């Protein structure tokens, strides 16, 4: 299981005092060595006042088309100008990727001006930021240690509410099964 990336940490309690240690996180790039991810901990409120700092500068983002916002979750402190928003599968709307079946992934701004006019699929969630691994680098050692890896689902990712997403995901069962493997074009 040492390979991060398209799955979930889970660290037990032992790290308290501290809010950002344990918890859950989903890892979602692969940087070789390490994996850069986003924490779940627990649904809290950026307000969109941040944002409207973040999108009032013309340079690399534009568009402060968005309504309201108030709790918009954060990933981490790192790239909270953008990092990425999640939503059910749908084939279609400007920005979406899926790996199977289950949900899509959406950059954080077309997707807030879509929030102004409020027709959801049927559940989502807006995140800015990610985890500091970038700094780091350093995953693989994390994942022998102590903390413990499980495959990632789409439902256990989104639709099994909060808490008992950790009871099921401490159950577990098993996956494995690696079939991507392609980059082209130069931009």
């Amino acid at each position: 299981m040492e390979s991060l990336q398209n799955h979930f940490l889970i660290a037990m309690p032992s790290l308290d005092d501290t809010f950002f240690e344990r918890t859950v996180i989903y890892l979602c790039e692969h940087d070789e060595k390490g994996a850069m991810g986003l924490v779940i901990n627990k649904p809290l409120g950026i307000e969109v006042n941040s944002l409207l700092e973040q999108m009032d500068l013309p340079t690399e983002q534009v568009s402060a088309d968005l309504a309201m916002g108030s709790q918009v979750l954060m990933g981490g402190p790192v790239s909270q100008d953008r990092g990425f928003v999640l939503h059910t599968s749908q084939p279609y709307w400007a920005n979406s990727t899926e790996l199977g079946s289950g949900l899509m992934l959406t950059t954080s701004r077309d997707v807030l001006t879509a929030i102004g006019s409020k027709r959801s699929p049927d559940k989502f969630l807006v995140a800015l930021g990610y985890a500091g691994w970038s700094k780091n680098q350093l995953e693989q050692e994390l994942a022998d240690n102590s903390w413990l890896t499980i495959p990632a689902d789409h439902a256990l990712l989104f639709d099994i509410n909060h808490e008992d997403r950790w009871q099921q995901a401490s159950r577990s069962l098993g996956f494995e099964a690696w079939q991507l493997s392609t980059q082209a074009g130069h931009a």
